[PDB]
């Protein structure tokens, strides 16, 4: 039985991020990991899904050459020269990765962890016992996919994971689900030529967005080329002669249901939702409390209910995103091996940006999560829509959308909630001063940078 | 003799946002223009050279059309195309200004203004007389070429007024300049196709900007192609049979001088400075303070010398930008009109943006200035630099790189410095944070947004 000072199961963003701080901070640590370093964000995330979105980003902005006094662009877009350019970028941040952790000293385990019968919390990986007074599991979490009992067929459809699988472009696309990787999906796939169909339960997509944004994507979906079928559900698929066939159910309220194939269906890609990555950690050995998701429940400081086990990222069901993990899970480390007892992350505000066309940022309240919090006297919002300066001269447009929510006498901004060219750049600093609080008088005593986007929002009335 | 509340001499950015706020406020404002509205920004400053900008980027993305798996795109850039439309827009603009006048209620005299020889300050255009309580300067400036007498056949060169009335695109360009002006002109020039020098008078450009900015910008320019001649200067200009020839001095320190000399140019643009337009306003019959070089001296609060006569914008030397005229002209119009006393534009911390490839930010104090303000012991700053995802999978490439200048103890954060993709959408937000005297620690703790280049400030170590 090994024995280290903290052993971290799972070598994702979180795992990763707070084994490397602990061994600054003097811990002798080991990382667990039974597939690539870098998890889910390097491997199949974030990465790989931002090198399509900038693929994308230039077949839309190669349909303004003209317009720009250039010759016109013609052609075919061919996926395996990004796919594999795409593929190398990965393999270069694998060995990077791995070069971080040993320069830390970071031992790396490589294999499945589970937990033991034994009493004192251990781990069992390839037949070999590690112990250590700080267990981490920080394991991520899988795509979701209907159950054939459910949904007949369902195992003909791909995931987030199939997709960065792909080696050519699909024809014809189906994607299943309104959360933001189904809007992100969608939108890389149509950009790049696919015919492609986004199909929702109810009429917007990114439902859980301020209702601005909502709204806003889903007309920019459509207006992009992208067929967004409303309170739609697959009922079946089934494999034809010549792709998929998807059997679907469209129920408009106040209308009657009706039954529609779509056929000649080459990609047909679930994205509804995440499930954790808890199911063979044998955390009933140890009683460790799970909600019934196979989430593993923690308290603000991401203690489970067993002493020296922790969780961060994924796992746990909230604020699904990269640098929440990192941060959580730097956070920990400084509580546990630099005795800092209040050192923890603060999940309000927590900035994110939607990879569409055009980009999404968004921080803070909604405009009904500010009415529910203050009351609707004391919320006051502000908002623009424009079109930006980039399309003064184009045939094509996109819009920029920019909501300031305020709370109070103050006028304190508690969400700002944009879409637009340049909002995934934009985010960043506004986000700054949120989190210090900032009002509105903040906001429109800094003097504006012209001409740009951004300015709008210091110039909002 | 008529008369109103508040007489604004200049239709362009502070005149107008003065004019309008003033009325808002319930003053009769008069505005006089003698050319179009909307002034130097609007019709050859801020927004022609932002369309042409877009452009310059189209010519730079399309370099990289290949490498992103799409076919090599071929061509030949059409000045006039772009040309055609920019005015276009420009045209729209002046007229939404005629109307934003228009709907205010604020009047507009056309024609050249002139203060009168009368006791109580009083103006003259075309022959008639106007005079009110409070008269606000604010006639920008004009861009500076030297004299025939010190640079014999400078007056064959352009100036960037000049340049939004060329009709095509020159084959050989020399740019005189190491400011802003320059900056964005070499580099547009450049990148639609000029074979394009810039000639300064040291080894760098920017020199004002933080060293590191000023460093990498040369650089920059030197890897997109622009031949910067250093420590060099004009001699003389000549018109040949084919275009321009010009004869410059280098003089590298520790060499001796050489004269060369530069064939067929085919455009020669001034970027050497910026005069104040006052010359034509008989400031001296009301005996208003000006310096040396025709500005209009002023106190914190926009006062002249001389009661109830203000000056904001260009024409006062200061900060030479769009956003600090308007804040200016708008603090002034709430001062006089609302009796806010206290109201006034603090002159520290504004932003500014600089279109080169890749664009910059910059805003607070320098390496140096922060140096100079609290000593040396006192200064922490933090850089990084890397290149973007964007060129992971590109054979061109560019870089970022990012500063932060930190004082005291507390690390309050006194200046924010970056160059590099997406710098001119992410500077607005941090300006606010700076603005409202964040802290490293303020930094430090928001969370990142990921991938993105802005997520770099706040994770420096
Ligand atoms: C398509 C997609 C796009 C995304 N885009 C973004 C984005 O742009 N920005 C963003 O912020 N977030 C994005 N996310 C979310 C981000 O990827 C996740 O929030 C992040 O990866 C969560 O980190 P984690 O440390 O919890 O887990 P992960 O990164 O998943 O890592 C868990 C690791 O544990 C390993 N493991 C699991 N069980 C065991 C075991 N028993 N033994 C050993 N090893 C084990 C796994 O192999 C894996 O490497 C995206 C996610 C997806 C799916
Ligand atoms: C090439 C270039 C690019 C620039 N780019 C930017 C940029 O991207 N961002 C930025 O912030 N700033 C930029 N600037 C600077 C910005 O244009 C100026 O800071 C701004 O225009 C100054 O406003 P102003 O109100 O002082 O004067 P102006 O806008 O110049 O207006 C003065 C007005 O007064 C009129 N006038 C003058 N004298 C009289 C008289 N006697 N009677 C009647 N009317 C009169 C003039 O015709 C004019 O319309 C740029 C400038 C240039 C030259």
């Amino acid at each position: 039985v090994a024995s280290y000072d903290y052993l971290v199961i799972g070598g994702g963003s979180g795992g990763l991020a707070s084994a490397r701080r602990a061994a600054e901070l003097g811990a002798r640590a080991a990382v667990v990991e039974s597939h690539k370093l870098g998890g889910t964000c390097v491997n199949v995330g974030c990465v790989p899904k931002k090198v399509m979105w900038n693929t994308a980003v230039h077949s839309e902005f190669m349909h303004d050459h003209a317009d720009y006094g250039f010759p016109s662009c013609e052609g075919k877009f061919n996926w395996r020269v990004i796919k594999e350019k795409r593929d190398a970028y990965v393999s270069r941040l694998n060995a990077i990765y791995q070069n971080n952790l040993t320069k830390s000293h970071i031992e790396i385990i490589r294999g499945h962890a589970a937990f033991t019968s034994d009493p004192k919390p251990t781990i069992e990986v390839s037949g070999k016992k590690y112990t250590a007074p700080h267990i981490l599991i920080a394991t991520g979490g899988m795509p979701s996919t209907p159950h054939e009992s459910q949904i007949p067929g369902a195992s003909l459809g791909i995931t987030s994971d199939g997709f960065f699988q792909l080696e050519e472009l699909p024809g014809r696309s189906v994607i299943v689900g309104a959360g933001y990787i189904a809007v992100e999906m969608a939108g890389i796939l149509s950009a790049l030529g696919s015919k492609t169909s986004l199909m929702i339960r109810h009429d917007k997509v990114l439902r859980s967005f301020d209702s601005m944004i909502s709204t806003n994507c889903t007309e920019e979906l459509e207006n992009a080329g992208v067929e967004v079928l409303k309170f739609s559900q697959v009922k079946e698929v089934k494999k034809t002669l010549s792709g998929l066939e998807v059997s679907m159910v469209t129920a408009v309220p106040g209308r009657l249901p009706v039954m529609t194939m779509i056929p000649d269906v080459d990609c047909l890609l679930w994205a509804i939702g995440r499930v954790p990555n808890t199911k063979d950690l044998s955390l009933n050995k140890l009683g460790i409390q799970t909600d019934d998701k196979g989430h593993i429940i923690v308290d603000e400081f991401q203690n489970t209910n067993v002493k020296g086990i922790y969780a961060v990222g994924d796992v746990c069901g909230k604020a699904l995103l990269t640098p929440v993990a990192i941060a959580a899970g730097r956070k920990l480390a400084h509580r546990l091996f630099e005795y800092k007892e209040d050192s923890k992350l603060d999940y309000n505000n927590i900035p994110t940006v939607v990879f569409s066309h055009p980009p999404i940022g968004t921080v803070g309240l909604t405009e009904d999560e500010a009415i529910h919090k203050y009351g609707i006297e004391n919320v006051k919002t502000y908002s623009t829509s424009f079109t930006p300066m980039y399309h003064a001269v184009t045939k094509r447009k996109t819009k920029c959308v920019m909501k300031m929510v305020c709370a109070n006498k103050e006028e304190k901004v508690v969400g700002i909630h944009m879409q637009g060219l340049g909002c995934d750049e934009m985010l960043q600093g506004f986000a700054v001063a949120v989190k210090m609080g900032a009002t509105k008088a903040d906001f429109d005593n800094t003097v504006a940078i012209h001409p740009t986007s951004s300015e709008e929002l210091v110039t909002l009335r």
